[PDB]
Protein backbone atom coordinates (compact mmCIF):
# COMPACT_ATOMS: atom_id res chain seq x y z
CA UNK A 1 0.00 0.00 0.00
CA UNK A 2 2.71 2.21 0.81
CA UNK A 3 4.83 1.40 -2.26
CA UNK A 4 1.46 1.93 -4.72
CA UNK A 5 0.90 4.99 -2.92
CA UNK A 6 4.48 6.27 -4.12
CA UNK A 7 3.99 4.74 -7.36
CA UNK A 8 1.09 7.49 -7.62
CA UNK A 9 2.54 10.37 -6.71
CA UNK A 10 5.62 9.67 -8.50
CA UNK A 11 3.88 9.81 -11.62
CA UNK A 12 1.60 13.24 -10.26
CA UNK A 13 4.94 14.87 -9.97
CA UNK A 14 6.24 13.89 -13.01
CA UNK A 15 3.23 15.38 -14.60
CA UNK A 16 3.38 18.67 -12.66
CA UNK A 17 7.57 18.78 -14.02
CA UNK A 18 5.94 18.58 -17.48
CA UNK A 19 3.83 21.26 -17.29
CA UNK A 20 6.51 23.55 -16.15
CA UNK A 21 9.52 22.12 -18.34
CA UNK A 22 10.85 24.65 -21.04
CA UNK A 23 9.90 27.63 -18.56
CA UNK A 24 6.41 27.99 -18.95
CA UNK A 25 5.92 30.82 -17.00
CA UNK A 26 2.04 31.29 -16.60
CA UNK A 27 2.38 27.79 -15.44
CA UNK A 28 5.08 28.40 -13.13
CA UNK A 29 2.96 31.42 -12.04
CA UNK A 30 0.03 29.46 -11.47
CA UNK A 31 2.06 26.66 -8.88
CA UNK A 32 3.45 29.70 -7.01
CA UNK A 33 0.08 30.82 -5.82
CA UNK A 34 -1.01 27.62 -4.86
CA UNK A 35 -1.40 25.24 -2.73
CA UNK A 36 1.53 23.05 -4.07
CA UNK A 37 4.27 23.90 -0.89
CA UNK A 38 1.56 22.79 1.27
CA UNK A 39 2.07 19.53 -0.23
CA UNK A 40 5.66 19.65 -0.33
CA UNK A 41 5.97 21.01 2.88
CA UNK A 42 3.78 17.73 4.11
CA UNK A 43 5.71 15.28 1.63
CA UNK A 44 8.96 16.09 3.27
CA UNK A 45 7.86 15.37 6.78
CA UNK A 46 6.76 12.27 5.87
CA UNK A 47 10.48 11.49 3.85
CA UNK A 48 12.27 12.51 6.61
CA UNK A 49 10.44 10.28 9.24
CA UNK A 50 10.39 7.07 6.67
CA UNK A 51 14.02 7.79 5.90
CA UNK A 52 15.63 6.60 8.99
CA UNK A 53 13.00 4.25 10.09
CA UNK A 54 12.90 2.00 7.13
CA UNK A 55 16.93 2.46 7.43
CA UNK A 56 17.24 0.27 10.17
CA UNK A 57 15.34 -2.58 9.27
CA UNK A 58 16.79 -5.24 6.34
CA UNK A 59 13.07 -6.31 5.10
CA UNK A 60 12.47 -2.33 4.24
CA UNK A 61 15.51 -2.38 1.58
CA UNK A 62 12.93 -2.03 -1.43
CA UNK A 63 10.98 0.14 0.62
CA UNK A 64 13.03 2.42 1.17
CA UNK A 65 14.10 2.34 -2.71
CA UNK A 66 10.85 3.53 -3.84
CA UNK A 67 11.12 6.37 -0.70
CA UNK A 68 14.32 7.39 -2.66
CA UNK A 69 13.46 7.48 -6.02
CA UNK A 70 9.95 9.61 -5.51
CA UNK A 71 11.88 12.25 -3.40
CA UNK A 72 14.46 12.68 -6.30
CA UNK A 73 11.36 13.29 -8.45
CA UNK A 74 9.99 15.94 -6.04
CA UNK A 75 13.23 17.89 -6.32
CA UNK A 76 13.47 18.05 -9.70
CA UNK A 77 9.76 19.33 -9.61
CA UNK A 78 11.24 21.77 -7.01
CA UNK A 79 14.33 22.68 -9.45
CA UNK A 80 12.04 23.77 -12.63
CA UNK A 81 10.19 25.87 -10.99
CA UNK A 82 13.24 27.74 -10.57
CA UNK A 83 14.25 28.17 -14.16
CA UNK A 84 14.57 31.56 -15.70
CA UNK A 85 14.28 33.25 -12.13
CA UNK A 86 15.20 36.14 -11.50
CA UNK A 87 16.63 37.59 -8.22
CA UNK A 88 14.20 38.43 -5.27
CA UNK A 89 11.86 37.03 -7.56
CA UNK A 90 7.97 35.67 -6.36
CA UNK A 91 8.63 32.18 -7.55
CA UNK A 92 12.07 31.87 -4.94
CA UNK A 93 10.89 33.93 -2.50
CA UNK A 94 8.09 31.94 -1.99
CA UNK A 95 10.32 28.51 -2.18
CA UNK A 96 11.99 29.91 0.87
CA UNK A 97 9.57 29.81 2.98
CA UNK A 98 8.47 26.59 2.45
CA UNK A 99 11.93 25.67 3.82
CA UNK A 100 11.56 27.61 6.29
CA UNK A 101 8.73 25.59 7.38
CA UNK A 102 10.54 22.32 6.79
CA UNK A 103 14.07 23.38 8.09
CA UNK A 104 13.74 20.66 10.88
CA UNK A 105 12.59 17.75 8.38
CA UNK A 106 14.67 19.26 6.06
CA UNK A 107 17.93 18.52 8.40
CA UNK A 108 17.14 15.07 8.93
CA UNK A 109 17.57 14.39 5.51
CA UNK A 110 21.10 16.17 4.61
CA UNK A 111 22.16 14.10 7.29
Amino acid sequence: NFSKAMSVAKQVFNSLTEYIQGPCTGNQQSLAHSRLWDAVVGFLHVFAHMMMKLAQDSSQIELLKELLDLQKDMVVMLLSLLEGNVVNGMIARQMVDMLVESSSNVEMILK
